[PDB]
């Protein structure tokens, strides 16, 4: 019978972020950050705390599962909901077009920085690699990813 672990961590990470900082009283166990499948980053608990360097912008998450799982322990898994249909983003070369009614439109580049903010519609002018693009609308917000070559 695994015995019970103590994990803290905040509720919410920035669409930006890099790290994420989790607390937790066993030490040596893992704590790791996904999006069912894609593991964004995982960190061992040392001296209480494990400091999870990410592997990739979380910018094209709404949300993600904090999983901490220790050596004859009970897993901890925690939602964490990532802040910055009804639209199209459409990639043509270097440019990348959003369009939404009445929506708060922003573009991450691949090392999670926020790269552009419009209402409605931008054209952005990119660079080559991985995009994350958010249309926040009333009651909730989509994201897409967009690779430029």
């Amino acid at each position: 019978v695994p015995t019970k672990m103590q994990v803290t961590a905040p509720a919410n990470i920035s669409a930006s972020a890099q790290t994420f900082e989790v607390a937790c009283d066993y030490n040596g166990a893992i704590a790791t950050l996904s999006d069912d499948g894609d593991m964004v980053g995982t960190a061992i608990v040392k001296d209480g705390k494990a400091i999870i360097k990410l592997n990739e912008s979380i910018a094209d998450e709404t949300n993600l599962t904090l999983t901490v799982v220790g050596y004859n322990k009970v897993t901890v898994i925690k939602d964490v909901k990532v802040e910055g249909k009804p639209y199209t983003v459409a990639v043509s070369g270097k440019t990348i077009t959003v369009e939404s009614p009445a929506a708060g439109l922003t573009i991450f580049d691949m090392n999670g920085r926020r790269v552009a903010t419009a209402k409605n519609r931008m054209v952005f002018e990119a660079q080559n690699g991985v995009y994350a693009v958010r249309i926040a609308t009333e009651g909730k917000t989509y994201t897409e990813k967009v690779i430029v070559k």
